[PDB]
C-alpha cells in the first residue's frame, strides 16, 4: 500500500504548539465525509496526546516538545471513519523519529577513581583509567563523542604535570620522572569529559593516585 | 485508499532546481527493492519532465518554474515496480495546484475607446465605458482586481476635469458644465487600469469623446 515515509522531528522544539507534521487523506472522502483519528503510544496511550490529528483536515500535529532520550521513536496508526460510522480504510502505520540535540553532558561512571603507580615507573607507564558516558546520539552525531583532559594536579610537585591522559580512552599514564612515595605519596587529579570531541558540554571527576614502592 | 493531499506550489519560483514536493512510499518495500516512477502531463507527456521522481527514495520534484496562467493544475500518477519487474501498487493519483503571483498587468480590451456626449448633458451623465481584463487569479487574490482612473485630458478646457470615471466599472461620466461642440468638439482621455485594487501593475488606453449638439 502507499504509505507515508518516516517523519523526523527534533527533540526540544520551541513553540508555539501545536505544529503540523503531515496531512493525511483517504480518497474515500469523495463518497462523503471522512473523520480521521490516531492511536498508539503518544496518541491515545501513554504518553497521551503528544500527537493529535485534525479530524476533518487530516493534519497530524505534535503538541509539546519531545525528548529523544525518553522516547526516540513513535508508532502511530491513523484511522478513517465515514460520517455514517464505518471504517473506510485499514489503519495506516505512521513512524515518527525524534532526532537528537546535544542536551546531555557526559557523566563519569563514578565521582572518584583510584589508582596506584610504583615510584620507579618508566615514563609511559599506564596507571589507571577514568570513564564517562553520554546519553546523546552516538550513532548519528558527535553529541556523545567524549574527549578526556586533566584540569589540575595536587600537589604540583615535583612537577605540575606528572601524568597525562589519553584523550579518547581516559587512560592516565606517567609522563615524567620523580615520583617519590616518601615525599608525595598521593596525587589528586581533576579530570574532565566533554562531548562534541572535547568542544561541547562537560563534567568533571577526581582521580586519586597512590605512589607505592 | 490512503493518498496524498493536493500539493500547492507557487508559480515563478526561483532556483536552484530541482526542488522537493513530496516523498512517496510503498510498504511493499519491506519485501524487496521498489522503484518509483511518475506519469501524466508534466511528467512523461507534454510538458515532459517538469516533475520528476527519484526512483529509489520516492522524492517527487519540480524541475523548473511553473506558470499558473499556462497550466494551473497537474494530475500525475505514481507507480511502484519491484526490482523483479512487477507492479506492486495500483498507481496513485497526485494533484499539484499552481498558486498565483501577480505577474500579469491588466490589459484594456482595445487601445482606443470612443464615445459621444451632448453639449447640454447634466452633470452626472454617463458617457461611455472602458474595460480591462487581468489574467491573474481573481478567485483567490486581488491580483486581478482592477481599479480605473483618468490620467489626463486634452484639451484641458474649459476645465481640466470635465469627466470622471467609476473606479470599479470603468464608466466615464460628465462631472461639470461647459461642454461646447463649437469650441472643443473632442476630448482625449488617457485612462489607466491597475490591479491590486488600484495599487498594483498597470496599463493605459485612450478614450476619445465627441461633443455633439
Ligand atoms: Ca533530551
Ligand atoms: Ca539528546
Ligand atoms: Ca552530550
Ligand atoms: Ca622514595
Ligand atoms: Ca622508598
Ligand atoms: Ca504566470
Ligand atoms: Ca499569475
Ligand atoms: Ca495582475
Ligand atoms: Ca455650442
Ligand atoms: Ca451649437
Amino acid at each position: 500500500d502507499w504509505v507515508i515515509p518516516p517523519i523526523s522531528s527534533p527533540e526540544n522544539e520551541k513553540g508555539p504548539f501545536p505544529k503540523n507534521l503531515v496531512q493525511i487523506k483517504s480518497n474515500k472522502d469523495k463518497e462523503g465525509k471522512v473523520f480521521y483519528s490516531i492511536t498508539g503510544q503518544g496518541a491515545d496511550t501513554p504518553p497521551v496526546g503528544v500527537f493529535i490529528i485534525e479530524r476533518e483536515t487530516g493534519w497530524l500535529k505534535v503538541t509539546e516538545p519531545l525528548d529523544r532520550e525518553r522516547i526516540a521513536t513513535y508508532t502511530l496508526f491513523s484511522h478513517a471513519v465515514s460520517s455514517n460510522g464505518n471504517a473506510v480504510e485499514d489503519p495506516m502505520e505512521i513512524l515518527i523519529t525524534v532526532t537528537d540535540q546535544n542536551d546531555n553532558k557526559p557523566e563519569f561512571t563514578q565521582e572518584v577513581f583510584k589508582g596506584s603507580v610504583m615510584e620507579g615507573a618508566l615514563p609511559g607507564t599506564s596507571v589507571m583509567e577514568v570513564t564517562a558516558t553520554d546519553a546523546d546520539d552516538d550513532v548519528n552525531t558527535y553529541n556523545a563523542a567524549i574527549a578526556y583532559t586533566i584540569l589540575s594536579q595536587d600537589p604540583e610537585l615535583p612537577d605540575k604535570n606528572m601524568f597525562t591522559i589519553n584523550r579518547n580512552t581516559g587512560v592516565i599514564s606517567v609522563v615524567t620522572t620523580g615520583l617519590d612515595r616518601e615525599s608525595f605519596p598521593t596525587y589528586t587529579l581533576v579530570v574532565q569529559a566533554a562531548d562534541l570531541q572535547g568542544e561541547g558540554l562537560s563534567t568533571t571527576a577526581t582521580a586519586v593516585i597512590t605512589v607505592t614502592d
